[PDB]
RNA sequence: AGAUGGUAAGGGCCCACGGUGGAUGCCUCGGCACCCGAGCCGAUGAAGGACGUGGCUACCUGCGAUAAGCCAGGGGGAGCCG
């Protein structure tokens, strides 16, 4: 469960990389954005052990 | 007084060359028939949909706020981000 926290973080990360854009001012478009395409998601696949 | 020619505003026929239009022929991610095979799906929420999803996205196609995708195993063997 220390898991959910890392996400809350990663979540903010993206919900930050977001406006990191908005005004076309962030040249790593894919990189740090399709980021979540795993981080925040993948490893959000927490199997309630049991 | 006598006589048969030229002139074409435009028209007619014929030849050539174009325009338009899409027959014809040749094609074919399609269709039709028949014969085999195969034959249920749903409150573990179906069939069908709405809306939303991409760094830039109108539509189509994918997916579902984990959103053109996530984990695992198997197959593959150089290109991939429809």
């Amino acid at each position: 469960e220390a898991r959910k926290l890392s996400p809350v973080e990663l979540e903010k990360l993206v919900r930050e990389k977001k406006r990191e854009l908005m005004e076309l001012r962030f040249q790593a478009s894919i990189g740090q954005l399709s980021q979540n395409h795993k981080i925040r998601d993948l490893k959000r696949q927490i199997a309630r052990l049991l």
